């Protein structure tokens, strides 16, 4: 069982039908190098328009329902035969959330994730837009494999790979957005950010894909203009957590690595970690300060 | 720039004479209608005296199945008429349960579902205890030509619970047709001030528009043990967002009152604020028990 | 001065003894019916399975083949003339066939002749003279109430009178009358065994509950069955009664009487009567869960 | 004839409007049970006091007290330990700002076994506890006692199939009702006492266990928001066999103790015998949980 | 190259004291580990005769809450002891409704739960429908040390629902205690051959390993009606996944049955043969109806 | 004492020419006839060779329309003349869609419809998927002038909700044409056994008689690899209502196989055994799933 996965690395500019353009030409790409699963970068239908903190920004969530994005990658992913994550921004009646749909080789919407980890701070106000994710990490079982898909800051938790482990993913995937910060220009994350990653990969023994926006983006926000320079380096990892294919900070990039999923399966069991666990002794990851267990 | 709307709350006294109160809350809503009004809401029980004052076998079979109801009826021919929503309150009988339900009329004569009064109030003067099965629909929303909109009835005004049940559900505008005033056993009661406070907490509270339709005129029923009175206080009103009264009637005058809202700029202010960004249902458990402690089955 | 408002319907309740053959059993039953229409009777109630012996003491092969099609029946067809004759509603007790499935059945004939539809009986009683499990599947039309042209009525069938869900689901639909087609009596393998007391005071209760009339039709006669193990005997004991909406006995027979019971009953008082009690406004289905197990912690499937 | 046996009383009798009154009249009749070798003694409906739900007063509504530390349980459960028997004890119950008519199960070693919260509330002239009383929410019970698992319900609730079916379905092998029935204010032609009787002993017979109901005697006169009211409070205190056979019946005026054995190993196996319970159908029972007969309530 | 599992099937008579027949069935389970066997069957309600042949009140208590049963106690410790899975039948006995039922007791001692027997025959010398009341578990697989399996109980061995219902939620082995002989009204039936066809069937028709385990000896029961013989016809079998028989007993003695099942290679040829990938469940709706019409509620 | 319906199956060597197998199945119809038969069950697609082996574009040219098919009007003289129940089996073009069915002539000659095979494999020697689209008649059952039968194709019978579906129905008997034979990937499975024992067990499982009409012979097709080849193992047979093979046939020669059934003590029968009785449709619904799980 041979299944190819892909990262996309592209520039986004604030208008919906061109980010969906370029998307769509990238993806067409990765299923001409041979690519079956192809993984689009986090809220590309437009700029990352989290550095301010707008009230008509809110306004630019939509239903899950019928979704344009949504209904236009279905088509694409049914023609190719790939399957193909959607990041999308969701209006829920007086929710919001940071989403993404997993659209399967046939085109079939799977269901829908909710961002559970709700990044904050200068440059990346999420917090200032969405509710904290309530569907709980998932596990979406596709024509060529089970999947775990979080979304951009949930690949800093460990908790959350573990998770989608335990419940059968052969495959972990991260749309992400990321890059300097608007407050401090000595502030460079990107080699701390692939390490985080590195150990879930390792740790677990599944291979990880992060697909990371490139170029420079410009924010109106409430305190006058905000600048971000989104620093790329989609990657994947293999299941010891080794980098086999790296984009660069500023390039467009297309990236392939191949897994035999039926032998990483029998090297993940014969490391046996998952049979050493110890859920007697974690009852402490469901505490905030080390001490008292959340209701 | 924004869908608009234009909603409308009427206040008017009855007689026990169905014909007669029909004829009146037509005559009122043809007169919204003519001021601009899209959704007009007529007051609680109207077709006939607020006859809960009593504790009455007779007054039970007041109700009538909510199929081919000759009210609902004739108010769905208006509404297709003057393109306008009409919730219409009434006493239903259901096989041998009963319930103070309303019908959402559509701007195009559609009858589009009915929802069932959850809380159900007692004590003298207002006996419904003994004529309702509590509400077995749950909180609803319709959506209209106009608007979803979140319909309750009286005595569930007074729950935080209901207003923000419908607004969970997409409501843009609450709408509470009513029956309140004195109570026949204690003249010093007076829950006019508190009535409103109440409303305009749900109001402020979920970001939403609201309307409260209710009763003017004194009326008396004979009950069980003799003569009681109702003075109803009106009052009516319309509330904004962020609970302010824009539109409010007198304790006795026939009123039907105005207000429009601009839907696309209240979401947007409602979302801004952020209340529905920062709920915390994981720590509400507490709110489905009546005790404190246990949560009901 | 005026007589009381109100729908008035008369019904009433028969008893007699059956031979084993159809065509005595049916003359029987139209004579009988005849005599009660001639009494006032509205809608008139006919004992279980009165096409022939109560066969079900024994556990045979060829008893099961004398089910017969819903479709086309004889009986039914028959009664169905008398019915439009007469002006009166008779349900039909009957042994249905329905391709490799069997149920005892009961069609609703209404007072214009039309065939309103069936109930298949649901609780299927067992043991010694009384071997039904046998014979039926149990029955999936569940509950149900016939508008018919003077009531709104609920019926079912001998052993669903033990069950005060039956009942109550019926009175729930909207029922204004129940009717019970009965064959009961004695135990073969016991006689100190003697239900007659136990039988009524369940179905006063069903009444009372649910502040609805109540109709129990029983038969009557010695009949002896040859069995797999050898004959075997059951004496029916009558009792057919109608009781109140309070479970007031208002009309009762004996255990050995060929008897027409007649009651006249005013609807539309006793449905106010019905409301101001308030049961049905005070009922509880949120704690009712455990009414859908069978050993009181687990829901069926 | 073997197996285990269990006495149960249905004891009957008139309130003042004084608590500690009260509570000596029940002590002095469950002492006079006993004797006569009661093990179950099921004292009747909110005996502490009168049947204040004539009136809807708020100051009636403080009459209520906390399940925690009750004077009144406390004092019944010394009693219960005292003579080894099993004694329910009626209460008017606040719980933050819930009240209910409950009724705290008192084991014969004295041990309090919990509580059941009366699920069916009356309405209607001389009956106002809907104006009083949440609707129960700890839903239909039985309690493991030192003799017998029993069913205690309360009151309105005795009119109810579904909740004798209930206590049944869970184990019940005997019912008990503490009650307060009898005249109507508004209607002197109105006299319940027949009709209530035989709709407990249908629940005797549908379920086959026995069942056992207390019920208060004397006049009692409310002053109400609207003048005096005025109930006559019917007695006819009984206790009913397993196929609703009444075996003890108190007449509308006498103090009462009454009195029965019954075995139950035999009951049991009568019980299944006659085959109710093999042949339930709770795959067709799903409109029991409508109001409307229609629809499902949430 | 896969996972083997050594399946066993045990046959016996039974004697009229319970403690005796848990004795026979530890000895025959022993002699089966003995053997190599890692799953063991023994027969239906082997505590005691077949007490069905009647219709008695005092037989009913017979019956045993499933909670602290003796003889479920005692079968794990020696499922723990040996390191067998032990399916155990019983009398079960759950307030007022009874059942025939079964435990599941996995290699380590851990009691895995409980299936309730589905179909209930009647007729006689079989009146189980006087017993016990349908069973509601549904159908049920159970994740032991060695495998899934699906077990049902006698005469749910005759329909092709059951089977496939199990093998559909992950069986890799049927199994079905069973009590089967000749009837007391008629000495012409002989039903040996027919139910062996049937189950082969659902062997074949669902491609997986099939364990039978029948009682043998006659047993003559006290009925209300006199004595009552049954020859109860052994032939316990072990079926291979094309149904082919390759374990068989005779219909008069003692006998512990063994086959070993390469369970990878069997689910690989079933996967292959693709039945379940090429089914029609958008055409079995007629299955829910009892009548070919009507589906049940 | 009862209704007595005499049964037949059918089997042969198909050639690969149209008019020489019609002639073929004629011939044998006429000789059950003459032994007393009143249904008579030809095998699968008896008009040619077995030819789902490849998936060939101008294979798919061999199908007709339902409507004025030649081999069934020819079928129906044969059925009127003759008062024999003929289910005959052909390759059915409609529209944008093509089937394997099966037309039930009755005794009178009246055409009285159609079943669509419903179940579609894959795999060499047989592969159905690539000319069949998905059966969309549901299992059916026809009123004959003998009895209610219900008929279902090859692959079908592997199904025991099939057999199980037409039971429920009223069918009184079971027919299944089929073709089944060697595989030409590789020369060692042999299935006629595991084929046997799952007819006999929707038989029994029923009490239903059934009766298997499959082809003898090798058959060459030439294909998109190569030269395919397989070896058709006969073994036609009629089971009675306790799944007991009454008549059957071997794997190189024609039959005609006869039986006769009392359908009314086999009524009877099926009735005291109980099965139907006691079946539990509440719990059968994860039969309307695939996985185990979710409802389709």
């Amino acid at each position: 069982r041979k299944v190819v996965v892909s990262a996309l690395q592209f520039a986004c500019t604030d208008d919906v039908s061109t980010n969906v353009t370029t998307a769509e030409r990238l993806v067409r790409a990765a299923h001409k190098q041979g690519a079956n699963i192809v993984l689009i970068q986090e809220l590309f239908e437009g700029y990352y328009f989290c550095q301010a903190q707008r009230e008509d920004f809110i306004q630019r969530a939509k239903p899950y329902k019928d979704h344009p994005t949504i209904m236009r990658l279905q088509k694409l992913a049914k023609e190719l035969g790939v399957v193909i994550p959607v990041s999308f921004f969701e209006e829920a009646n007086n929710a919001h959330y940071n989403s993404i749909a997993i659209i399967d080789a046939d085109g079939t919407d799977l269901g829908i994730y909710r961002k559970s980890h709700i990044p904050d701070g200068p440059g990346y106000e999420e917090k200032f837009y969405f509710n904290p994710g309530d569907t709980g990490f998932k596990v979406f079982q596709t024509k060529y494999a089970k999947i775990g898909v979080a979304i951009c800051w949930d690949q800093w938790f460990p908790e959350a790979a573990r998770a989608m482990a335990l419940q059968g993913a052969e495959i972990l995937f991260y749309p992400t957005a990321i890059g300097s910060e608007p407050h401090d220009q000595s502030i460079d994350s990107r080699d701390h950010w692939k390490r985080v990653m590195q150990g879930h990969a390792g740790a677990n023994l599944v291979p990880l894909v992060a697909s990371n926006r490139i170029g420079n983006e410009i924010i109106e926000t409430e305190h006058g203009k905000s600048e971000i320079k989104f620093y790329g380096n989609s990657f994947i990892a293999g299941p010891t957590g080794e980098i086999v294919s790296i984009a660069d900070d500023k390039e467009e990039a297309v990236l392939i690595a191949e897994f035999n999923l039926d032998k990483i399966k029998s090297m993940r069991h014969c490391w046996g970690v998952f049979r050493d666990r110890r859920p007697d002794l974690y009852k402490v990851l469901l505490t905030l300060d080390g001490k008292n267990p959340v209701l």
